[PDB]
């Protein structure tokens, strides 16, 4: 005889589950212990649904003996119905109408998902901006979404689209009112570009479920009254070497970014480390104050380079290289680098002589090597001719003894500069040309 | 059974209305034709509004027989949301759920008022110009609007209020980009002005909305310009300088001359002379000093000089090369040094019909050293002085008569006049007392 009543292990269950989701979806399982005699009818459970609230339709089914709730429709939504309540019995002897029963509440939640697409509140948006700013926003857009709020499905994850080449933009997302916010990370050139337009777009963190929003954002950028530029930043000018003290030259050029004018443009000297020059402060041209040379050692590759200050009236300030080119003149004659030479008499016959013109080409090779100028004595006993446009050969003629001599080179160029150079040539019994002690 | 849909005469109707506009404005009237049976619920139509983008408040409500549109607020706001865009349906059977409809696209356009005053971007603004210098820009202020771009709600019209009396600067707008240009038009000078502040203001070019009450709460702006000194050269103020000189002066007597001075320093030093004009030549310039020197004895008698002022124009020239011109008046005092003289030394008197010729004298020297003048015939022979009478008809018009009966022929009469202070004359005239008529006709 079962005098004990079935009891259900809780007095008010809760379960959940998500909207949409599958029929059939496992939603819980209640039990109940019952203190009779196991495994007779005296103990046989069953369970079944008393209650829904709200009532119509039915959304959930109930296993009659392993007590596993299950749904029977997809119709679950969030948005309309967020919980369910269900009252279930569960009644002994194997469920026939003389089983002692008990009764329980069940509690059903449902939970969010993302089956709604988060839209912008505007079709387009418009901002104007200040060029030369950075690190700024300068727009916010506000999105809505009918999920479920503080969740994935929820929030927003903004992108730019197109319109953001250049990468002068960047769209972040606020987690404090999960409004859009447009930034500028690279400052914008009214000069170069007047208005940029974008499109940005939207979806949630989550992805979608079961044809993103979209707008479109004109940035007119807005004109800043700039300085003095110095483009280009390396400018360079011609000037002959034997210019005229006092010769004036166009001397480096900035300009108004506005005004594409050079006007009120004041100009100061920073580098010169030759001191030729000087710049006028008004106009920037310079002036010849001491006399050139394209060969100077100041100088490398003929070309002499200042540093300039430009500044206007407003006191912002550019600076930039004037690259003054020399133009040659010849007004040097070659000469030879080394003066001494060693000529060994049992190996050799002759020595190499290499000579060097400061003028560009034009005015230098190829040379020509004489012995005009020589005594009657070592013209006897010393020949020279051209190995090429360079370089010559000098021989010794006549049986000449060992001892150190001293040979008068002739070299002229191109054009007639002539240069003279004695060398001390030893003819000492060299074999290797470094065992000459004489 | 009437088997017709009604169809709107145009598939996407555009209208447009003013932004503020009062409640009851009418934005448009859509209109559809049923093809169908006339005059019966079969075609009685009933227009309304199924949605409206962006959706709140609710801003037009539609007539169910007339198809109006019409506004249900005031609060239409070009610079908030510009463009609205609403679907509309039309149903037969006079709108019974079992009369047959279409549907219809309205879009809703909002036009710009004058309701946003422009504003200088920056409350005050300073520039600063160089002296001597006309007919440039010295500063471009910018203002906000927001109202619609390129058009008279927008578009600037700048004044100068108050600081430009002398109409030094004026204010123009660019037609481009909005912005107002400010302008020198009559050159400045740091010696008397080294800064000038002025106010500007701005409008547009049509008035503030209709129904304004804000009086004039019209933007200002003050506007600091100041002056740049630039280096000038050597003035010659007052262009015509003064000094005066005994006319007796002995020669080599020096006195200050024209003198210059640069107007940033005040300073006469550096300057150097060089002397231009001079009819004369009686003085000589210091080129250092400006100083000038007798060279050769001063005459306020000459007839070279007018007025007893003796002029010389002198250049002055400061150590950069930049001149400057000026007049130097030399007032000779007089000294009196000069006799009475006679102007003609010919008179021709008609013996039968006048008794007596008019004489007068003029000293050259000024009036204190000239006039009352004594006529004499001192220096004359007995036989001149019967025959010939003088007196004084007044204190320098003078009467010879002739009292005996003289001759008709040439004489020779020697007067002499003496001034104030006895500088004594002798003079002699060829009188001729010939047998004439009109004293035109004696040879
Ligand atoms: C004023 O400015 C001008 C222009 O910049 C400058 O003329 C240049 O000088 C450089 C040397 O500093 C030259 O560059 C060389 O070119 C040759 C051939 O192209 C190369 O062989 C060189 O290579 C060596 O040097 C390099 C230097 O960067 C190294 O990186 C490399 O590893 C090698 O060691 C070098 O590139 C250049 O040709 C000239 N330009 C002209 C037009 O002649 C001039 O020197 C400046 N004035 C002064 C007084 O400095
Ligand atoms: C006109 O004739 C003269 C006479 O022959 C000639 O002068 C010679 O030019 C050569 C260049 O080919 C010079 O050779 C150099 O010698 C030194 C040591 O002596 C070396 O360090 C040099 O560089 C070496 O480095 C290279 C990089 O690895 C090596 O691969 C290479 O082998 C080089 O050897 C170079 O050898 C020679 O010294 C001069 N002679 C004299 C006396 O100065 C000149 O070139 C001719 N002119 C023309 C236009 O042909
Ligand atoms: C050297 O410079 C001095 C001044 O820097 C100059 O002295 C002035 O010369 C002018 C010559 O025109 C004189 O002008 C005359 O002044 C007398 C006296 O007041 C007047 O009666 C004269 O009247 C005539 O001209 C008038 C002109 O408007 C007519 O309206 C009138 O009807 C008469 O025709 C005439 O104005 C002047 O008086 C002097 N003195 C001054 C200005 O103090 C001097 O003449 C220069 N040297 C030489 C050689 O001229
Ligand atoms: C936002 O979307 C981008 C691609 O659309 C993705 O790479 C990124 O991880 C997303 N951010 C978050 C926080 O989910
Ligand atoms: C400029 O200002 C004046 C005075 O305020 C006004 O009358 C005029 O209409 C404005 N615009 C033009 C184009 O002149
Ligand atoms: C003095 O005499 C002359 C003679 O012509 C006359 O012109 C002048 O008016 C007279 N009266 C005077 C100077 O008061
Ligand atoms: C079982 O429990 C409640 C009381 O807790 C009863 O009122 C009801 O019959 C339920 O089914
Ligand atoms: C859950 O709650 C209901 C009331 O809402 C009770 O009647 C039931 O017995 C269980 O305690
Ligand atoms: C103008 O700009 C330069 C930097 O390029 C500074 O060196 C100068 O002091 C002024 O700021
Ligand atoms: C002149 O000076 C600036 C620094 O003041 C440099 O950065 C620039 O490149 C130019 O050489
Ligand atoms: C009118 O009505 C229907 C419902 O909004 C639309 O599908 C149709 O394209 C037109 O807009
Ligand atoms: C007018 O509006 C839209 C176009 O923006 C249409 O899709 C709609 O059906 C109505 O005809
Ligand atoms: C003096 O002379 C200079 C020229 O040397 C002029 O420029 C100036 O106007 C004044 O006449
Ligand atoms: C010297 O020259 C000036 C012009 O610079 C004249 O104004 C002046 O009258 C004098 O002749
Ligand atoms: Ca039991
Ligand atoms: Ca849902
Ligand atoms: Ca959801
Ligand atoms: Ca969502
Ligand atoms: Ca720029
Ligand atoms: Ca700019
Ligand atoms: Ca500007
Ligand atoms: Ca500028
Ligand atoms: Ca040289
Ligand atoms: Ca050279
Ligand atoms: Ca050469
Ligand atoms: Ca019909
Ligand atoms: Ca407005
Ligand atoms: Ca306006
Ligand atoms: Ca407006
Ligand atoms: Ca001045
Ligand atoms: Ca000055
Ligand atoms: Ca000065
Ligand atoms: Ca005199
Ligand atoms: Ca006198
Ligand atoms: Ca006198």
């Amino acid at each position: 005889e079962n005098d004990n009543y079935p009891i259900f292990t809780e007095e008010t269950y809760t379960f959940t589950i998500f909207e949409n989701c599958r029929v059939g979806t496992t939603v819980g399982q209640v039990c109940a212990t019952d203190k009779d005699e196991p495994d007779t009818m005296h103990t046989r459970l069953k369970y079944s649904i008393i209650g829904q609230v709200p009532p119509s339709p039915t959304l959930f089914s109930m296993h009659p003996t392993t007590g596993v709730i299950t749904t029977t429709s997809s119709q679950l939504d969030r948005e309309l119905i967020d919980k369910y309540q269900l009252k279930i019995k569960v009644q002994d002897m194997d469920g026939q109408y003389f089983g002692l029963q008990t009764t329980s509440t069940c509690i059903i939640n449902i939970d969010d998902v993302n089956d709604h697409l988060p839209t912008f509140t505007r079709t387009s948006y418009v901002t104007s901006v200040e060029e030369n700013t950075v690190d700024v926003e300068i727009l916010r857009v506000t999105v809505e979404d009918k999920d479920l709020v503080n969740t994935a499905n929820w929030r927003a994850n903004y992108t730019i689209l197109k319109g953001n080449e250049n990468g002068n933009f960047k769209i972040v997302t606020d987690a404090k009112t999960n409004e859009g916010v447009l930034c500028v990370v690279k400052p914008l050139n009214y000069e170069e570009k007047q208005q940029m337009i974008l499109q940005i777009g939207v979806v949630n963190e989550a992805p979608f479920s079961r044809a993103m929003s979209t707008a479109t954002v004109t940035v007119n950028v807005e004109d800043q009254d700039e300085g003095p530029e110095c483009n280009p930043p390396i400018q360079t000018v011609r000037m002959k070497e034997n210019a005229e003290v006092g010769t004036t030259s166009n001397g480096y050029k900035a300009y108004d970014p506005e005004t594409r004018s050079s006007s009120g443009i004041r100009y100061k000297k920073l580098t010169d480390p030759t001191g030729w020059v000087t710049i006028d402060e008004n106009t920037g041209s310079i002036k010849v104050f001491r006399s050139l040379d394209r060969e100077a050692e100041t100088i490398k590759n003929g070309i002499y380079n200042i540093t300039v200050l430009a500044s206007d009236q407003g006191g912002r300030t550019c600076t930039g290289t004037l690259g003054i080119i020399l133009q040659d003149v010849n007004d040097n004659s070659p000469f030879i680098p080394k003066k001494t030479v060693i000529i060994c008499k049992p190996t050799m016959s002759s020595a190499e002589i290499v000579a060097v013109d400061p003028d560009e080409p034009i005015h230098g090779p190829p040379f020509d090597f004489s012995l005009e100028s020589s005594t009657s004595e070592v013209q006897r006993m010393w020949r020279l001719k051209a190995i090429n446009d360079t370089a010559a050969r000098l021989s010794y003629q006549n049986d000449p003894p060992f001892g150190s001599y001293v040979v008068p080179i002739t070299v002229r160029d191109r054009l007639g500069m002539s240069s003279v150079t004695s060398l001390d040539v030893t003819l000492c019994d060299c074999i290797t040309e470094n065992d000459c002690t004489h």
